[PDB]
């Protein structure tokens, strides 16, 4: 047994964020995420329009701060 796709990407996303308490900007997120999962973020594949929208859609496990600059920094929550 192993994680199902949506659970795999969620737990591994979460785990990178839990190590990286400084947060990771959305393109840096893609990088460090793919270092752990060996896959790119399934945003469009699951049907979210953007990397940000995928990260908006996990508020029970992950957290985000969209900066005034238009970047978004990603964080863990569980």
């Amino acid at each position: 047994g192993h994680m199902l796709e949506a659970d795999l990407v969620s737990k591994m996303l979460r785990a990178v964020l839990q190590s990286h308490k400084n947060g990771i900007v959305l393109p840096r997120l893609q990088g460090e995420y793919r270092s752990l999962t060996g896959d790119w973020i399934p945003f469009k594949q699951l049907g979210y329009p953007t990397l940000e929208a995928y990260l908006r859609s996990v508020p029970a496990v992950v957290r985000i701060e969209a900066s005034r600059s238009g970047e978004i920094v990603c964080y863990a929550v569980a």
